[PDB]
């Protein structure tokens, strides 16, 4: 029942949801900058121009990592903090922040893991044309490289992209996230220049080839179950699982878009360029799954053909449904379909309405249910084949949840946004315990 030895436990936040100091230390403006002055856009007209205040109160963060015993912390870097302009020069301030927290995590026996681009491009990139632009990938491996220059050898882990998926759809399909658009025709040029940027941020890292350090990318996923068992709504579940599941993975590992891609976006080839797609499929040293929920998929006659059906419970605060056994469905399948690669969970957790009681006390037995059936079905998956190496707890404090604003807690630890005062919550005491244990009870 035990983990095994050397296992990484570990928890996750991202820049943009966590730091605050928006325009401070000669930060740029990023697209999320920019996206929250846009009345309407969020809940409660709330941004990110505080969050956690954690750019200031990293030391207190960390000692709370040392607190939990967590052998890993990940987080992302604010590439505006690192390049704030198109002069391409490198602000020393926000560079020397970075290496301020890795220095920090190590003094506490802390494996860093630091995701490149977690969603806050900056401004200066998006007026050259953002992800729409081909050139976009060249300016992420300019970064990436400063970035592997600097710290390569302190960071033993490093990701490239956090979910491209949902900057796709999210980003350009609906524009409920920075930039906005609103464009679906425009999906398949950004998937692969997104994926052209993590391969040249690749290349850059082996070029550099940092002692220790390895580089993957993080992907989401939502396992798919049809409704029934009638042979439209598997045909449409397995569409889905194509689409939703495969649209990165199979060009990253296989070098090339599946069909379903290709139908969605039919002039996605006239993006491709003769060494685009060996490029993207150079060999990662992991991959990085991010899972929190299943979909569960019908067949119908209006196109496309799919519908996703809601289900009103088991569910978190988002409506996200409760479904443990998708965790291990989705990795045992990642393993069989394109072979035993090393694997973190690089995000799993859950929203729930958290209050402090007359005590001051968090008590969130809901957060404990989640991770419990969460984290044993991971331990199953590793238990059948699964290249399992570590695992983390999104998140490490209640945060900024993008359009959701706060209205949405993912911490293990509760974070007063009045006060900043940080309190452990239940779950963050049973975390500590599943480490100390390498395992559940």
């Amino acid at each position: 029942k035990k983990f095994p030895e050397g296992f990484l436990w570990g928890a996750a936040t991202s820049s943009y949801q966590i730091e605050g100091a928006w325009n401070e230390d000669g930060k740029g403006e990023s697209i999320w900058d920019r996206f929250t002055r846009i009345p309407g856009k969020i809940k409660n007209g709330d941004s990110g121009d505080v969050a956690c205040d954690h750019y200031h109160r990293y030391e207190q963060d960390l000692d709370l990592m040392r607190q939990l015993g967590l052998k890993t912390y990940r987080f992302s870097i604010a590439w505006a903090r690192i390049q704030p302009d198109s002069s391409r020069q490198i602000n020393q301030r926000g560079l020397d922040f970075y290496r301020r927290l890795v220095e920090g995590l190590h003094k506490r026996d802390i494996l860093p893991m630091a995701t490149l681009y977690h969603w806050d491009l900056p401004q200066w990139v998006e007026d050259e044309g953002g992800w729409l632009s081909r050139e976009s990938a060249s300016r992420f491996a300019e970064y990436t490289h400063a970035l592997v220059a600097a710290l390569g050898d302190q960071i033993p882990l490093w990701v490239t992209h956090n979910e491209p998926m949902v900057t796709v759809w999210a980003g350009y399909h609906m524009g409920l996230f920075a930039p906005g658009l609103k464009d679906p025709t425009l999906g398949g040029r950004v998937a692969h220049h997104l994926l052209l940027s993590h391969g040249q941020a690749l290349q850059a890292f082996r070029a550099l080839s940092p002692a220790g350090s390895q580089m993957g990318i993080t992907l989401n996923f939502n396992t798919i179950y049809p409704v029934s068992a009638e042979p439209a709504d598997v045909e449409a579940a397995r569409r889905m699982h194509s689409f939703q599941n495969e649209l990165f993975l199979e060009p990253l590992i296989r070098g090339q878009y599946n069909q379903a891609t290709l139908m969605a976006y039919p002039n996605l080839p006239e993006f491709i360029a003769p060494e685009d797609m060996q490029t993207i499929s150079a060999p990662i040293d992991f991959l990085g799954v991010n899972y929190y929920n299943p979909m569960r998929v019908k067949s119908s006659p209006q196109p496309p053909g799919i519908e996703v059906v809601q289900v009103e419970s088991p569910v978190t605060a988002m409506g996200w449904e409760i479904a443990p056994e998708g965790l291990y469905d989705l990795l045992m399948g990642i393993t069989r379909t394109y072979g035993k690669l090393p694997i973190y969970i690089t995000e799993n957790g859950a929203a729930f309405d958290d209050q402090p009681d007359q005590s001051g006390q968090v008590n969130d037995p809901q957060r404990v249910g989640y991770f419990q059936g969460h984290i044993g079905a991971a331990r199953r998956a590793l238990a059948d084949g699964v290249d399992l190496r570590g695992y983390y707890a999104w998140s490490l404090l209640d945060n900024f949840e993008w359009a959701e604003g706060y209205s949405k807690r993912f911490g293990i630890i509760y974070v007063d946004f009045e006060t900043q005062q940080r309190t452990l919550k239940q779950s963050a005491q049973w975390y500590r315990d599943v480490i100390a244990n390498n395992g559940l009870e």
